[PDB]
RNA sequence: AUUUUUGUGCCCAUCGUUGGCACUAUUAAGGAAUGGAAUAUAG
DNA sequence: TATATTCCATTCCTTAATAGAACTAGAC
DNA sequence: GTCTAGTTCTATTAAAAGGCAAG
């Protein structure tokens, strides 16, 4: 039920005197310089692990003893790392020598793991551990004793303790609790419980715990058995009984005995170290005197990569074993035949160097249809061969040869329409070995080659050091605190200063490197967001109460837009442009405080201070845990449909609904509350622009810009075409340009299209790349309407940034072209620093736009869910589970387009945001068929699927539209289930308009348009509906789109709704029964 | 402990009327793709 | 126009981690 | 009375009696 997350506030360090900042910088430098020593030492400790140390351990995660040892003994690290490198062929030999036995499959798989041979190499950590014993003059027996103790205390191994605990048990010189005393006491409790196994009241249990401890109170029990530290659960029962909060609790005697019996092991030893003094002396020599806070701070940074890579590498090895087991090695000979293509004459290469073959080279499992069509040709050629008896038998055979090449070429072109184009030579080659290999075996064999290569190429994770950051806080860390708001008011009063200010102060216990002693110091920070949502004080009496979600934000119910005073508004106007935005926010904050509109924030020592030093810059982050209790009793489901070009959508469904609109969904009464599109509106004067969909101003208002662009291309409109069947055709760019220069066209589309044309001009004038340099700057940077100056968050705007990056690549590539030394970023920067800076500026702006799009889309989804939660109750947000969208088997353009979907990034932001609000839950569901299901009818109780639809006038019809409708009437079979819906849709289209296949098949687009206009004119209809893949509309049984109009399709009455709105309802309904189980 | 000028960013033919907005930070690798130049091949 | 490779660059996502809790002797 | 710097804390995964006569 308990859920935990953190919210962070980034800040700007406001510097004090240089000497004060130097003291802090020197301390941060000291911790950073120190961290690598702990990293090296912990690697040596891991190297000393052996079968004796891990004897009788836990079950871990199906990790074998061999794997646990191998991951400790051998690691992949940078070649220039201090540990000496080992060859991969020696890992098993070294393992046998250290282990005494040869490695098992898990350790063997780890050794076989792929890695980049030019950056990383295997390292022997056992040799590193030998270096520790030698360098510190440590007894092998003494270090083994300490290592064994460390394993029990979780200082080393699979499940590590915190750095703070590890530092304390290993190096702490403070008074330790006597472990034997706790062992005798826990043992006595176990004995008494066994003696009275049938007790059932806490009163009886507390009495048994008290008798075991020879005491009459928890306080006397703790002093004798657990003097220092957090209260053990067994002593908490006595304390809670003395408080009176657990008197009615149930008692599970077998469970208490079992849990107590498991802790016994930890208390059979007193943790008497034998080499800690020597190791501490070595550490003091390298990082200075032992301090729990400083050593613990450095150890946490050193430990994180070592522990994390061990966890990740163990899972990866186990994953590889299953993936390898999943391979069918029995198909290797079939794979061997297919791989034979490289040796065959069909494949031809200078060095005849091969490549990996994947299913898309044969068109996946669509080779079978090609085989049947090819067998039929052969069958007819093997049945008409008997009726020959002529000298020219070399006619028919050539007709069989030549028609085999058209069938294959045709297959490759058809498949290449909606996927990667298959390889003609490989399929020709494969047809030649038709008696040699069955077609199903060709697929199994090609699959084996591809699947084997993918599994074998997966790389091991190298162990890389961490760039460190240090934590300051109230407890178990370096001492630090944010001055509290009350202390700030008191400090200001005592200083005869203004009651409020815009700065945040921290006090941290820091080491003075000169004296090597601790000193508390004060530092200043600035963060407007922190001040608004947390820090600024609600000084006025009877201020609004603190918000349920503690943060003071608009989503949490605080608008923060109070009426400003004339002196306040003049302060904003009076300030420079660079400070006006922050001044307005500060003035607005002061107004809400004065007007008593600012809600209270409940202060606590809840914010961690993280400091990271890069150069002379300090990055300070304030983060606080946010606690949430799950609310499983959902009243509303919010479905979200993620789209790429089209708008995203949401649909809300009330569960356990009663009333006029209730629908009975498989015994669950539900009501479709509402659906909508996600838009992010920004006000400009009196109009508003949706950041998500705006494509820019029409060219009508950018004539100077277009003419300026048109003038430059004219001087470089000259361009040839290598694709003209021999002699290239010198075509004209300007004809292409005028098409996109229409006054009606959007600026972003025009700008994106112009970059592509400019790329073509440059490709056609390679020797004159330098000439375009000035034009690119005005287009991308300097121009008033340049890409950098104006762009929305619409898909087209993102594509415009992508093409601009490509054009800069083309300018640079052509600029440095020559007929061996590769061209690097250093070369480009020296060649054109301004152009290179421009490419970086585009990258930085695009990343910022992407982050902004994820946050604004996430905000809209969370706001709607919060609105529904306040109205109805707990809300479950459902998103589509989208994965593995980009594939090598698809064309580059599809993968390129698919990259901007951003469904996962938005979903990840929603999941994090959802964790901050009670009554909100987020899950992902299978998106299968969500675009074709008829919501509230499908699965209630029959499967109901329908085609997507397009709506246009007869004039707007295109040849593609005509061909698409005929394609659905083909009646050729498909492995695509959606194909039937489009077929039924096309059948419905002919019936609804009183048509027949011959009215569309073999009819000119002109004839087709007039036929539809005549029907529509008789029916007094402006537009016609036709089934189209990715069609904007869906004919729904229910009114799920607010703007939907009723229509009678094939004698059935349906609502014409936006297809995406229908989809959001469908996403909400996937496995909806499971959400109310 | 006082700096008083800044947490990070998003949108706009008019960059202001107080213009309109939004947001968990960091470390490190891995996975899957894309762009550019050129090469080989192919009907 | 397709396939495939090499080299220089890039994006979007995933998965290992960090951002401790509760306590008391002893220092004020 | 307070505050800090030091300590230990959490999973669950236990064993064996019970079930049978005269002696």
């Amino acid at each position: 039920n308990a859920s935990e997350t953190r919210k962070a506030y980034t800040t700007k360090m406001i510097p004090r005197s240089h000497d004060r900042m130097k003291l802090l910088g020197n301390f941060m430098d000291y911790l950073m310089d120190g961290t690598p020593i702990f990293f090296e030492l912990w690697n040596q400790f891991g190297g000393g692990i052996d079968r004796d140390i891990i004897s009788g351990t836990a079950n871990k995660d199906k990790i074998s003893d061999d794997l646990l040892l191998a991951v400790n003994w051998f690691k992949v690290m940078p070649i220039n790392s201090k540990p000496q490198g080992v060859s991969p062929s020696n890992l098993a030999n070294l393992f046998q020598q250290y282990s005494g036995s040869e490695p098992d499959i898990q350790a063997q798989e780890y050794f076989a793991s792929n890695f980049d041979t030019e950056k990383h190499q295997w390292k022997d950590m056992r040799v590193e551990y030998e270096r520790l014993l030698a360098e510190l003059q440590l007894s092998r027996s003494d270090m083994h004793h300490d290592l064994k103790l460390m394993y029990k205390e979780k200082c080393i191994g699979l499940s590590l303790s915190t750095a703070h605990y590890i530092t304390s048990v290993m190096f702490g010189t403070g008074a330790k609790n006597n472990r034997q005393t706790k062992h005798q006491f826990y043992s006595k409790v176990i004995q008494l419980l066994e003696e009275s196994t049938q007790i059932n009241s806490v009163e009886q249990l507390a009495s048994i715990i008290l008798k075991a401890g020879d005491c009459d109170s928890y306080r006397k029990l703790r002093i004798r058995c657990s003097r220092k530290g957090a209260t053990p659960s067994i002593l908490k029962i006595v304390q809670d009984y003395e408080l009176g909060t657990n008197h009615d609790d149930e008692v599970n005697v077998p469970s208490l005995i079992a849990n107590l019996k498991e802790k016994l092991g930890r208390f059979e030893y007193e943790c008497e170290w034998k080499c800690m003094e020597k190791i501490k002396a070595f550490l003091a020599s390298k990082v200075g005197p032992y301090y729990l806070g400083s050593y613990s701070a450095m150890l946490e940074n050193a430990l994180s990569p070592i522990k994390g890579m061990t966890t990740k590498n163990c899972k990866f090895v186990l994953k590889q074993i299953d993936a390898k087991n999943d391979i069918k090695y029995e198909n290797e000979p079939f794979g061997k035949i297919v791989e034979g293509f490289f040796d065959s004459p069909y494949f031809e290469s200078d060095t005849n160097v091969k490549w990996v073959l994947h299913p898309h080279h044969i068109g996946e499992s669509n080779i079978k249809t090609l085989w049947e069509d090819l067998n039929a040709i052969h069958s007819k050629y093997e049945e008409d061969i008997a009726s020959l008896s002529e000298d020219k038998k070399e006619k028919r055979i050539k007709v069989y040869q030549g028609d085999v090449c058209q069938t294959i070429n045709t297959y490759c072109e058809e498949v290449g329409k909606e996927a990667k184009t298959p390889l003609v030579q490989l399929l020709r080659y494969l047809y030649s070995r038709k008696d040699d290999i069955a077609v199903d075996k060709i697929i199994d064999g090609i699959t084996f080659l591809s699947k084997k290569h993918k599994v074998e190429k997966q790389k091991i994770n190298p162990v890389i050091q961490k760039y460190p950051s240090f934590n300051f806080g109230n407890n178990s860390k370096l001492l630090g605190k944010i001055i509290s708001p009350k202390d700030k008011l008191k400090h200001n009063l005592k200083c005869n200063r203004n009651q409020v200010d815009n700065y945040i102060w921290i006090e941290i216990k820091v080491l003075n490197t000169k004296t090597m002693r601790w000193e508390k110091h004060h530092y200043a920070l600035s963060s407007t967001r922190f001040l608004e949502e947390v820090y600024y004080p609600a000084t006025s009496e009877n201020p609004p109460d603190a918000l349920a979600a503690r943060f003071r934000t608009k989503t949490n119910g605080y608008e923060g837009k109070p009426a400003l005073s004339a002196e306040q508004i003049e302060q904003i106007r009076s300030a420079p442009v660079g400070l006006r935005k922050v001044k307005k926010r500060q003035m607005r904050l002061e107004a809400a405080r004065q007007q008593n509109l600012l809600p209270r924030y409940t202060w606590g020592k809840d914010f961690n201070i993280n400091i990271c030093k890069r150069g002379n810059n300090f990055e300070v982050t304030l983060a606080t845990k946010v606690k949430k209790k799950k609310e499983k009793n959902y009243k509303v489901v919010l479905g979200y449909d993620a789209n790429i070009v089209r708008k995203n959508t949401y649909a809300a469904i009330e569960a356990h609904a009663n009333g006029d609109g209730v629908i009975d969904y498989n015994d669950l009464p539900v009501k479709p509350i509402e659906s909508g599109f996600v838009t992010v509106e920004s006000q400009v004067r009196d109009k508003s622009y949706d950041q998500l969909s705006y494509n820019g101003v029409k060219l009508l208002y950018c004539k100077p810009h277009v003419e300026s662009r048109r003038s430059f291309l004219e001087k470089y409109r000259n361009g040839t075409m290598k694709d003209n069947r021999g002699n290239n055709i010198q075509i004209d760019f300007m004809k292409d340009f005028e098409a996109i220069a229409d006054d009606e066209t959007s600026l972003y589309y025009f700008n994106m299209k112009y970059c592509k044309l400019l790329q073509s001009s440059i490709r056609n004038h390679s020797s004159q790349a330098k000439e375009y340099r000035e034009e690119i700057f005005e287009l991308l940077r300097d121009g008033k309407l340049s890409v950098l100056k104006l762009s929305s968050l619409s898909n087209l705007s993102f594509v415009m940034f992508k093409v601009a990056k490509s054009l800069i690549g083309t300018y640079f590539g052509h600029l440095l072209k020559k007929p061996a030394p590769p061209i690097t970023d250093e070369d480009k920067q020296k060649a054109d620093p301004e152009m290179f800076a421009l490419r970086l500026a585009l990258e930085e702006k695009r990343l910022n736009k992407v982050k902004s799009k994820k946050e604004v889309i996430a905000n809209k989804i969370v706001a709607k869910a919060l609105e529904l939660r306040d109205k109805y109750g707990p809300v479950l947000i459902k998103g589509e589970n989208i994965s593995d969208t980009t594939k090598k088997g698809k064309k580059s353009s599809t993968n390129s387009f698919l990259m901007d979907w951003l469904a996962r990034g938005v979903a990840n932001k929603v999941k994090e945001m959802v964790m901050m609000h009670q009554g909100l839950e987020f899950v992902e569901v299978n998106p299968n068929f969500t675009s074709h299901q008829d919501p509230f009818v499908h699965k209630n109780p029959e499967n109901t699927f329908r085609a997507r639809y397009s709506r246009c006038t007869p004039s707007e019809l295109t040849e593609k539209n005509r061909k698409e409708i005929l394609s659905f009437l083909s009646d050729k079979p498909s492995k695509r289930p959606t194909n039937a819906y489009y077929n039924e849709g096309a059948m419905a289209f002919l019936a609804t308009y009183g048509l027949k296949k011959n009215d569309v098949l073999g009819v000119s687009l002109e004839k087709f348009k007039q036929i539809m206009a005549n029907i529509l004119h008789q029916r007094s209809e402006d537009q016609l509906l036709f089934p189209s893949r990715g069609g904007m509309f869906y004919l729904a049984t229910y009114k799920l789109d607010a703007d939907a109009t009723s229509v009678n399709w094939n004698g059935k009455q349906f609502w014409v709704c936006n297809a995406d709105l229908v989809a959001a309802y469908n996403v909400g309904l996937v496995d909806i029964q499971k959400d109310f189980k």
